[PDB]
């Protein structure tokens, strides 16, 4: 069993349940089949074959995970082409991909019309809601591709065969990729048990996590709550109304969910809400944050494309007071990189084998025993959690010793009076580097520098000490790299500067 066969398996065991949902609409698993299989046969009428790639090009809608679906069922190669793309960008994906077919909607497509149709291999151009004048030549309605029954035609699909391409480069994905990275997913995704469960994602679905979210949810039989950019927008007002039982998202959006709570009344329960916020990096300091405003339990997930899925989870951030980014998932190994210290650099294999890079011409194969360079440097506890130490480029030499700002901003974020801090180096003549720490003072509460001296004498070795204390009301906009350079900058706009 291939991504298709699950879901077509699931939905005929449990027709009935709905499976997608908007706001103002719902589509039951056994409907969700019946519309993949209307696209299926519409393809397959346009003269798409297995192998045939097809860029897609949507906003959330039930149409989108239809399409993938349908993709997969025939062995269509799908293209996702990001929302966050120009139309520049747009048409040179379509022309690198060799792609001879595009999906799209409305919004999309009008904003990309003459590069789209100015790619001359593409036979065939599907658009939801095309203007009736724009029907001509390889441009036609989404209507099309489903005027027409299933014609219960079969499908030879192996799971060598190659299912997708995910651009960042393009990443090759075979079929058994697929499988193995929805396996990845399946076990981050652990709402709680009801008193059925809707999931949600609100990175785009275009988007290579959302896709595989979508595809894990639907396999364990969870329905997909989908939202628009408006929606998203009013994010507190959707989630009260929509009540999901699990979230992904950036940090960046918890982070905006959060601050919405301080200037509306009547506050949103995220308690029984399970949140997993996904990145590349850790999500420690948000989670305690995220957990005095809503008593919940903030997750993390840590994946990256060229690992197939997610390869590391954090089912708890909150209960590990150090930065931490949680446990390799099943079939992840990890090696560090840390020859004769307890720290180094985390090296990944997942799994989820990528076959390659689509280059253009060729496919450039992956030795899929090949190691991913995170460029992060992690310790490996004794219940094998990754502790996190922070950006590689970003760590700091004291006396030849390694010192890690995430963990001193850890340990600040920890008083009451401090609302935020960024630690950083800057060059010294006979030190090498001097610790900096910029520190913002939670708002009303009085400043006060040695107290932040004392505490951190209590709490990190000596050597870890910041030498200076920049007290500033507003953190610019993080890169510590940008505000070392801005450093006596940072100083002349300073509330204080205490120097140790
Ligand atoms: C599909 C590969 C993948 C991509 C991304 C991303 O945010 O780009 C993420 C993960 C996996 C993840 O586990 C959390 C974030």
């Amino acid at each position: 069993m291939n991504t298709f066969s699950s879901f077509r398996k699931h939905a005929l065991l449990h027709s009935k349940e709905t499976a997608v949902k908007s706001i103002n609409h719902n589509i039951s698993f056994y409907n969700l089949l019946l519309l993949i299989q209307r696209i299926a046969t519409g393809l397959k009428s346009a003269n798409i074959k297995k192998g045939d790639r097809i860029s897609i090009h949507m906003g959330n809608c039930f149409e989108l995970i239809a399409t993938y679906y349908a993709c997969l069922k025939i062995g269509a190669v799908f293209v996702p082409l990001s929302l966050k793309l120009s139309a520049k960008e747009v048409k040179n994906l379509i022309q690198h991909s060799s792609s001879c077919a595009y999906i799209g909607d409305k919004k999309r497509f009008y904003e990309t019309k003459q590069e789209i149709e100015s790619c001359t291999m593409l036979e065939k151009i599907w658009v939801i809601d095309l203007k009736i004048e724009d029907k001509e030549n390889n441009t036609h309605n989404w209507e099309e591709i489903i005027s027409q029954p299933y014609d219960y035609s079969e499908d030879n699909i192996y799971t060598d065969e190659i299912a997708s391409i995910f651009y960042t480069k393009g990443i090759v994905y075979s079929q058994k990729t697929l499988i193995d990275a929805v396996n990845l997913t399946k076990v981050t995704i652990n709402p709680r048990l009801p008193k059925k469960p809707a999931i949600l994602s609100l990175v785009d679905l275009i988007s290579p996590w959302s896709i595989l979210i979508t595809f894990a949810a639907l396999q364990k039989g969870y329905s997909v709550l989908l939202l628009s950019e408006v929606d998203i927008e009013n994010i507190t007002e959707t989630l009260k109304e929509t009540q999901p039982a699990w979230i992904a998202g950036t940090p960046s959006n918890f982070h905006k969910i959060i601050k919405n709570e301080e200037n509306n009344n009547n506050s949103l329960d995220l308690s029984e809400t399970v949140c997993v916020a996904g990145g590349d990096s850790c999500a420690t300091e948000l989670s305690q944050k995220f957990f005095e405003c809503f008593g919940s339990h903030l997750q993390s997930s840590y994946g990256q494309t060229e690992l197939g899925g997610p390869v590391i989870y954090h089912h708890d951030i909150y209960a590990i007071n150090e930065p931490s980014i949680g446990w390799p998932l099943p079939g992840v190994e990890i090696k560090i990189n840390n020859t004769q210290s307890s720290n180094g650099e985390l090296l990944i294999r997942s799994p989820a084998k990528t076959i390659g890079i689509w280059n253009g011409h060729d496919i450039e194969l992956f030795p899929s025993d090949r190691w991913l360079a995170t460029g992060d440097l992690v310790r490996q506890e004794n219940n094998r959690n990754l502790i996190f130490l922070g950006r590689e480029k970003d760590q700091i030499k004291i006396e030849g010793y390694p010192v890690y700002p995430i963990e001193i901003e850890n340990t600040l974020i920890q008083h009451a009076d401090i609302a935020a801090s960024v630690v950083f180096s800057v060059p010294d003549k006979y030190a090498g580097e001097r610790i900096i720490a910029l520190i913002q003072p939670q708002k009303n509460h009085s400043l006060k520098a040695e107290t932040i001296a004392s505490y951190l004498s209590d709490n990190l070795a000596h050597y870890k000490h910041p030498s200076e204390y920049i007290f500033i009301k507003e953190i610019p906009v993080i890169s510590r790299r940008k505000l070392s350079n801005e450093y006596h900058l940072l100083k002349s706009q300073a509330e204080k500067v205490f120097t140790l």
